[PDB]
């Protein structure tokens, strides 16, 4: 919806439920990560799904060995998550382990190629194109890129093709980002704003 | 005492508790407490039973707890994850070094504010680690040293790489490693080895542990 995904990283149920309920008419997918889950419990995922009728992407940056990755994905889909975000840096077997569980449980995997923060240039950026092609080779259809580096985003989009689905987070220009990505992830700009719906609204009007 | 600057975990053996149900996890851990005083708990157990399981292990077994959360997000998110983890009672947290120096400093900042420890993961043990991680491992380790990191995680599956990592971090740093490898040789470089399934899936957990320590 509106090609906008809310990154709900508040750490207490009250605030999280309030802000999410307040911007519901603008977005239809909520990305829930460890800040909220480690503070309130995995049950928060099914509750969000039920109360808001939205799809949930568990942003867990899965980055372990294949056997542990299997366990994490199983617990996450059992909790009701529609998709899970997995790091590609650990290699093909760790990613394939996640894809196998997603296939068995009827869910989806999003492959994180390049990260949006400064530190990303140190090691991740140098591997991003290759990580993206690895996903293509494995048959990954969903991807996550950096909104802070449209130059990198466009390369990534070229690699994965136009049939793929790509989302990006970080500070950028909604206009130019939604030029390579199917949707942008916005967090603090909304959930810390005095008026979240307005901030969300303020964002779409671009 | 082998080292006088930092006390060894009991028998230099760390249990990786990745069972997913509270009952089985608490049972196997209580059964090997005679040989191990340090337990590594990860997401398989925490996402199945809740973060409160960490305080429960501490209360019941008096063990040291390392949260193996492979922290791998941007600085702001990393801070929130570490804060929540230390609040749950973990003595240390494992964070990935590949997302960059700022993501790591974020974790160290919280660890400092709460008086806890950060372990930096440099090279992973599985086959896929050869694709991208191994190529950056030496650099990640040097980055750790420059940031002041004193605790590291390495691969038991590759003794030659463990030695090389030990070379980079110095003899004053603390190093632990997981994966299948010979305890004897691994312990020439690592201060402690991590063992999971070989112990927790055994018919007799205490026996598997006793056996491994004798192997050494
Ligand atoms: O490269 C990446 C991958 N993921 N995220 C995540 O997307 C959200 C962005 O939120 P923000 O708009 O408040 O900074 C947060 O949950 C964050 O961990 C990034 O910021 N950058
Ligand atoms: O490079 C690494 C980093 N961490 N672990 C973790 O250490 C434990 C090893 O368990 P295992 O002995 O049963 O294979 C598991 O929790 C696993 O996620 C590895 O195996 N390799």
């Amino acid at each position: 919806m509106n090609r906008l995904i809310l990154a709900m990283d508040l750490m207490n149920r009250d605030d999280a439920l309030r802000v999410t309920g307040e911007v519901r008419e603008y977005i239809d997918t909520v990305k829930i990560g460890y800040p909220l889950v480690l503070s309130e419990g995995m049950d928060i995922i099914a509750e969000f799904r039920k109360r808001f009728g939205c799809r949930i992407i568990a942003d867990f940056k899965v980055a372990d060995i294949p056997e542990t990755n299997e366990k994490i994905c199983r617990a996450t889909f059992k909790a009701g998550a529609d998709a899970i975000i997995v790091h590609g840096f650990p290699g093909a077997d760790s990613v394939r382990a996640c894809l196998n569980v997603a296939e068995e449980m009827g869910r989806e995997v999003f492959l994180l190629t390049e990260m949006s923060h400064p530190g990303a240039e140190m090691f991740i950026q140098g591997a991003a194109d290759e990580i993206a092609r690895m996903g293509v080779d494995l048959g990954v259809k969903n991807y996550v890129g950096p909104s802070t580096r449209p130059e990198r985003l466009s390369r990534l989009r070229e690699i994965i093709g136009q049939d793929s689905f790509l989302i990006s987070p970080g500070v950028g220009d909604p206009g130019e980002t939604l030029r390579f990505a199917d949707a942008i992830i916005v967090g603090a700009s909304i959930y810390l704003a005095d008026n979240p719906a307005a901030a969300a609204a303020g964002i779409i009007e671009s």
